[PDB]
């Protein structure tokens, strides 16, 4: 569709466990290596090209950032590129680590 939706980390974790959506983390590389959701793909300007060749526009994509704010602009951007199903995770990594502390990974 032509709008994205904001979802909470419990909802995102369920879509992930169900293999219904992919998770992309748009934080800087240092922040990403210091700890990120298991299974998140590090999506930056430099990795965008690859991401799009690898994930069709019909793939639900959930976007995670620092606190749930920048993921909005990034989600809208992905819609503009042709992605139809895009979400922004309210609370960002902070909420994810709080709710699912055992599901954090380190490094790239
Ligand atoms: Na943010």
């Amino acid at each position: 569709m032509d709008q994205f939706e904001c979802i909470n980390v419990a909802d995102a974790h369920q879509k992930l466990q169900e293999k219904e959506a992919v998770l992309v983390d748009i934080r800087d590389p240092q922040s990403f290596a210091m700890g990120h959701a298991v299974q998140a793909f590090h999506l930056t300007n430099d990795t965008l090209g690859a991401f799009m060749r690898d994930n069709d526009f019909d793939t639900p994509v959930m976007v995670m950032c620092y606190h749930g704010n920048s993921s909005k602009g990034a989600a809208q951007y992905l819609l503009q590129q042709g992605y139809d199903v895009v979400y922004s995770i309210d609370g960002g990594f902070e909420a994810w680590q709080r709710q699912f502390p055992a599901e954090v990974a380190y490094g790239a």
